[PDB]
């Protein structure tokens, strides 16, 4: 292995600053279009963040970001991905200019859906989704990324319930409470990101502070209703955020109702 050599990237262009690393457009062996993520110093648990990084490489999926490579031999490490040239879907719900119809975005709450029941089929957590962590590739496609990679974080703020920058809005009740991760906390955050796709990328509880959050889910309280979802996507979204972690559906059961909102809607 999973090593690229580092002489056989050209970098073309700067992306920008994104979570935990700036990222470049650039190309593999002159040809190949790749996206490389240059890791920051001292932002990961280095040894085992590479170790699990050559496991993922085993993934692949048409709505996962496909990973390529690594380069460790040097620091910072970089990380080579599929190239999204529409880049971060948070970014891109926001744009109001795309005005989109709801059909494209049942679709992207679809392409995330399949990215999720295809992780979970292979044992594997987000444990982090969330808009801001998804990419929308040049066919307006969206994937899933950063799977897993909360775990090597070494900034406090990020890792547990009570830090600055934990994702309170995106966390279960049993999260929030006691740090209980599972199947079903990653259910509930894909609810959070159909609720954030259906209202074009507001923060969700925008009139909430973390600790109002917080609060407000444990006194058994919830997002409301974006305007652009239908009763029935509504509906779907909301089953995500059941009390009960065991009465929360699977991400099969999610794609089939998906599915079947899309035949009857739009
Ligand atoms: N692939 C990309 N293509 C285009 C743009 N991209 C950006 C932009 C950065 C600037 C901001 C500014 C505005 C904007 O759009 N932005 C997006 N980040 C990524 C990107 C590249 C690599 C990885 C990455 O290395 N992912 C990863 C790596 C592993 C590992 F191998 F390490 F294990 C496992 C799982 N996932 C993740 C990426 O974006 C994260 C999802 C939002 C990409
Ligand atoms: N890593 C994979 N693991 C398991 C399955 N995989 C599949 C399946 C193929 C059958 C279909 C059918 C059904 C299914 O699930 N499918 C998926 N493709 C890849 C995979 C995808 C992309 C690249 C890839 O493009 N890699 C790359 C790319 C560059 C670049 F040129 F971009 F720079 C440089 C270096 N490496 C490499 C892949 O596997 C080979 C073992 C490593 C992988």
């Amino acid at each position: 292995s999973w090593e690229i050599d580092p002489k056989d990237l050209t970098f073309l262009k700067e992306l920008g600053t994104g979570q935990f690393g700036v990222v470049k457009y650039g190309k593999w062996r002159g040809q190949y279009d790749v996206a490389i993520k240059m890791i920051k110093e001292g932002s990961m648990s280095e040894d085992e963040f590479i170790e699990e990084a050559k496991v993922m490489m085993n993934l692949s999926h048409e709505k996962l970001v496909q990973l390529y490579g690594v380069c460790t031999k040097q620091r910072p490490i970089f990380i080579i991905t599929e190239y999204m040239a529409n880049g971060c879907l948070l970014n891109y719900l926001r744009e109001m200019r795309h005005r989109f119809q709801t059909q494209q975005l049942l679709e992207m709450c679809k392409d995330v859906c399949e990215a999720m029941e295809y992780l979970e089929s292979k044992q594997f957590l987000h444990r982090d989704l969330a808009a801001r962590n998804c990419l929308v590739n040049d066919q307006g496609v969206v994937k899933v990324s950063d799977f897993g990679l909360s775990r090597y974080v070494l900034d406090d703020e990020y890792t547990s319930s009570v830090g600055s920058k934990f994702p309170v809005r995106w966390s279960p009740p049993e999260v929030l409470m006691y740090s209980k991760f599972s199947s079903k906390s990653d259910i509930w955050a894909f609810g959070v990101l159909m609720w954030e796709i259906y209202s074009l990328g507001k923060m969700p509880y925008e009139r909430f502070t973390n600790s109002e959050t917080a609060e407000h889910i444990a006194q058994g309280l919830r997002l409301y209703r974006p305007h652009l979802a239908s009763e029935k996507v509504y509906t779907i979204m909301y089953s995500c955020w059941h009390e009960k972690a065991d009465e929360r559906p699977t991400f099969k059961i999610l794609l089939s109702n998906i599915l079947d909102v899309m035949d009857e809607e739009s």
